[PDB]
């Protein structure tokens, strides 16, 4: 599923991630355009045999069980196949877990290096919510 903007932007809402550790939502929205272009399928291989699953791409190394990540963790306790769902819920859930790990958003490099300290009210411009 190709999210829209302000479609995404309800449903982070609705899924508690407005202002989940201070990032309010044109972050999380900005993040996914760029990590994903709002496409709940989209992947990425990394150098190092990790996979990043979905929306946020979130990634095969620590967060998710794809069984082809060697010397990896699960600390989201999901196969990461359930990142790819058009449902978010998995996605929005794992994202809390990794917020909250003390790197913040900074987890994301997408964001970092392109959402960061710019203004992320823009992608939530026009929205119903
Ligand atoms: C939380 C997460 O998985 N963040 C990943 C990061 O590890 C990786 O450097 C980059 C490119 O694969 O994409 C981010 O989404
Ligand atoms: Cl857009
Ligand atoms: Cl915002
Ligand atoms: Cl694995
Ligand atoms: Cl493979
Ligand atoms: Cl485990
Ligand atoms: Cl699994
Ligand atoms: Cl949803
Ligand atoms: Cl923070
Ligand atoms: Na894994």
């Amino acid at each position: 599923k190709v999210f829209g903007r302000c479609e995404l932007a309800a449903a982070m809402k609705r899924h508690g991630l407005d202002n989940y550790r201070g990032y309010s939502l044109g972050n999380w929205v900005c993040a996914a355009k760029f990590e994903s272009n709002f496409n709940t399928q989209a992947t990425n291989r990394n150098t190092d045999g990790s996979t990043d699953y979905g929306i946020l791409q979130i990634n095969s190394r620590w967060w998710c069980n794809d069984g082809r990540t060697p010397g990896s963790r699960n600390l989201c306790n999901i196969p990461c196949s359930a990142l790819l769902s058009s449902d978010i819920t998995a996605s929005v859930n794992c994202a809390k877990k990794i917020v909250s790990d003390g790197n913040g958003m900074n987890a994301w490099v997408a964001w970092r290096n392109r959402c960061k300290g710019t203004d992320v009210q823009a992608w939530i411009r026009g929205c119903r919510l």
